[PDB]
């Protein structure tokens, strides 16, 4: 159905099916055993990034790859179960649309993770094309492939050229796996998010030596953000000054999963809305923090 | 009465093919995946049909997408699911299984969801003039035995050339099964419920467990890699060796396959000795693919 002008925030990457059992003891290969209780998630960070933006109240679509099937349906299911517009997803006519079985030990609560596999084609620089953007008013890319993702950001950079500085769109980018590859995306968007993971790997020991650090590899103008877990989140931007909030824990901690995915949202929500990159960082803190004393996402609003 | 009936689960077998299986923590990426129609008396039923026999499937569902998946399964198939006990309370089973692509050992970790189980009354109202052969999944034991019994009865006003052959699965070690073993005419005792019960192979077990079933019943125990052997009446065990394909790559359903082929078999004139070895023949064949298309 039709969607107002540059109304919709867009978020690009992976969606995946997580197939989570609850189990007693780790199962010993070829052995036949009971879960305590098993869900069916759907995961990934572009994907949990659109349910937070639901709930907290923005229009918003989804951009990843699906093959036609049963995942794909589940998976559609639940985004329209919570508010995503699924009508930019780029089927494809090969390979799996990703699935994870993960195994959580009761007592002692590790995770063995056996992750989807690679057959489905990542969504491409001609798939991206073809997409008319005066839908969006805010476009966020999950680094993955990352020299096609860089043609996307060119030409989302051609587009705004044209347009007087409030019919702009505006772009973000998270780069959160440890790989050489996406290091470029430095260099491109609005906003930058960098994990708390990937600083780790490049050697910085805090929020603060990461974004000093690594500042100089974004673009001139942009915003580099870094969270911390429970040391809070900072950011940092064309003016140098180094911006931060504490953690605002919740009563107790219950689901960290997708912390982050809720982070990047709101930070990306409330710069949307005009606020300030002090503001919308600590808002990103708030909404995170509840989520940590949640299960799932229900909670947040 | 012209099919065979095979009486247990159905479920959603998710599948992810690894190449070493993982250990604790461990984050480890799958080097396929599929979507699978499992259950034993389901892949029983899969086999069959493969085979050219006409077969039937009986069990529990929960309308769903889920179902919508398996059924359209068992249709591409040729597998009769009139016979099936549709529920309104619960939802479809499902199990995450990994199978390890350097030999074909298949770990499950099953989603049991309450679903009630196929009862005698369920099964009180089955057409048994259709079914040449019947084969029932230990789960619900006593809710089962009544199903049994009602078949001995059937059988006992036809002809002895008209009666309705009846095979007994014990794949679980659970007590409540045990009773299990003193109905049908072949009752299949797995190892793994062999060993549980102090047997270190299945000439071994063949001998223990005989004295538990029926009078004129052929006991039946596989071995994996090590074939399987039966005892009948006469007191004279036979033996099979395995037909281990040269790479081992997938052994789920390889059980179910076994149990299949064997009914198979015997269903069809042949003797145990040669049902036994169409048995490990067929088994052996299906750990060399993945899944069932292809093992004729
Ligand atoms: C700064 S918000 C944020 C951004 C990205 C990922 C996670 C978060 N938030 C939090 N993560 C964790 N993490 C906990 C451990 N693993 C990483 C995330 N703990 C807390 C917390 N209390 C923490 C107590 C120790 C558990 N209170 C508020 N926010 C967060
Ligand atoms: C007697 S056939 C049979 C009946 C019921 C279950 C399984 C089977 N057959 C086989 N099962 C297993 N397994 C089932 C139990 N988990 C381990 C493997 N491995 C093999 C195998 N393995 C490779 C050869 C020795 C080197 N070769 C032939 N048949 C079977």
């Amino acid at each position: 159905g039709l969607v107002p002008r540059g109304s919709q925030i867009l978020c690009v990457g992976l969606v995946v099916l997580d197939v989570i059992s609850l189990v007693d003891k780790y199962p010993k290969e070829d052995s036949e055993i009971r879960c305590l209780s098993q869900r069916w998630q759907r995961g990934g960070n572009a994907s949990n990034s659109c349910t937070v933006l639901s709930l907290l109240g923005a229009p918003c679509a989804f951009m990843g790859s699906m093959a036609p099937g049963h995942v794909a349906d589940f998976l559609v299911a639940d985004f329209r179960r919570r508010g995503v517009d699924v009508s930019q997803v780029a089927w494809q006519s090969k390979g799996d649309t990703p699935s994870s079985c993960c195994i959580i030990n009761n007592s002692n609560g590790n995770r063995t993770i056996v992750l989807h596999d690679t057959s489905l084609p990542d969504v491409s620089a001609t798939d991206f094309e073809k997409v008319d953007l005066t839908q969006f008013k805010w476009i966020h890319i999950e680094g993955r492939n990352a020299s096609e993702q860089v043609k996307m950001l060119q030409r989302i950079d051609a587009h705004n050229t044209r347009q007087p500085p409030e019919q702009k769109i505006r772009v973000s980018v998270e780069v959160e796996k440890p790989r050489e590859e996406l290091f470029q995306l430095f260099g491109y968007g609005d906003v930058v998010f960098v994990s708390k993971d990937v600083a780790k790997h490049l050697g910085f020991q805090s929020a603060e030596e990461a974004l000093r650090g690594l500042y100089g590899r974004v673009r001139k103008g942009a915003v580099l953000v870094c969270a911390w877990a429970e040391e809070g989140a900072d950011a940092l931007g064309p003016d140098g000054k180094l911006l931060h909030s504490d953690a605002f824990p919740p009563p107790r901690v219950v689901d960290t999963l997708g912390a982050g995915d809720t982070f990047n949202a709101s930070v990306i929500f409330s710069l949307s809305q005009g606020r300030s990159v002090q503001e919308a960082l600590r808002f990103g803190c708030q909404v995170a923090g509840k989520k940590c004393g949640l299960q799932g996402f229900d909670g947040i609003v």
